[PDB]
């Protein structure tokens, strides 16, 4: 089997991407944030505290003939940005882009933090990291990909995120028309439950490539590119007037600036992030100070190849017995 779904930026900055997901019988379609940095599929629901729902589409398990309470199971998650959610669990039929999993754990939110309430466009998350990070207790549950894997033509999914435009998540096949050149594959460590890999270095604009190992995770659920402070300083030093602002919470730059590209290494191959991808606009409406899309990972504890990096590539998440990651230009 295979599946293919379009993923759409939630706003003009590509702050996140939403992908329609069918849950239950008859289908209830929710727009979920596909997140390769977590492993819970959770949704706004009929059980969510009413004061914490503001425009989201909710899953109502009582209206699904295939929903079954997973008795005794609860979940609770916190994300790197400080947001969180928690609740109980149903199993139900879940389909993405024509690909159907029966018995998928659908984690129903009873509580969500302010960040989620305030974002009307995201109805929940669909985790695509390794199932070892799934938070369901006392019986840990499998991700949608893990459940689908054995049925898929090939045990892979791909992320093809657009810059200021829609893109595609495919399951079970590699669309050879979706990228240019060849795909370069690189080793993955699953020891922390992430799609963790090692970049071979970086370049700033037309500068010389610096060969250096950068351990990080491929994370579709993080907006920006978070790298070591040395690397990030080297980038922003090429932008006149750029500076790290503790009050704003990262590097800002004059909105009048032209940003250089940023290149990262995948084995001997190179992915170029155009400068435009690194502009996240005025820090506040009408400001001439703009927020940078490359930020320091210092104090996160891990480097994160978020959407800023991933949308510059066609990315293969290979879930074979020994997982790997593939990157191609597009």
């Amino acid at each position: 089997s295979t599946g293919s779904a379009t993923t759409t930026p939630i706003d003009s900055l590509d702050d996140a991407y939403i992908t329609p997901v069918q849950i239950g019988t008859p289908a209830q379609t929710l727009n979920l944030d596909f997140d390769t940095g977590s492993s819970d599929l959770w949704v706004f629901s009929s059980e969510t505290t009413a004061s914490e729902v503001d425009g989201q589409t909710i899953y109502t398990p009582s209206k699904s003939t295939t929903a079954k309470l997973l008795s005794g199971a609860t979940w609770s998650i916190s994300y790197g940005d400080g947001s969180s959610s928690s609740g109980d669990v149903y199993t139900d039929t879940v389909s993405v882009g024509g690909l159907t999993v029966t018995g998928q754990a659908v984690e129903s939110a009873k509580k969500v933090s302010s960040s989620f309430t305030e974002d009307s466009t995201i109805d929940g998350l669909l985790g695509l990291a390794f199932s070892t990070l799934n938070t369901v207790s006392p019986t840990q549950q499998k991700t949608f990909f893990d459940n689908a894997k054995a049925s898929l033509d090939s045990p892979v999914f791909t992320a093809d995120l657009g810059y200021h435009a829609p893109g595609t998540y495919n399951f079970g096949f590699i669309d050879t028309t979706a990228y240019t050149g060849s795909i370069t594959y690189t080793a993955v460590s699953t020891k922390q439950g992430f799609w963790e890999w090692t970049s071979t270095g970086y370049a700033v604009g037309s500068g010389t490539f610096k060969s250096t190992s950068i351990d990080g995770i491929a994370d579709t659920g993080t907006t920006l590119l978070y790298l070591p402070a040395t690397v990030v300083s080297a980038y922003w030093a090429q932008v006149s007037g750029a500076k790290s602002s503790s009050s704003v919470g990262g590097y800002v730059f004059p909105c009048s600036a032209t940003l250089p590209s940023f290149t990262f290494g995948v084995g001997s191959a190179r992915i170029v992030i155009p400068g435009d991808y690194i502009d996240f606009g005025p820090i506040s409406t009408g400001s001439s100070s703009c927020f940078g899309g490359i930020q320091s990972s210092a104090g996160i504890g891990i480097n994160i190849f978020g959407d800023v990096a991933l949308k510059a590539a066609f990315v293969v998440f290979n879930g074979a017995t020994t997982p790997t990651l593939g990157f191609a230009s597009k």
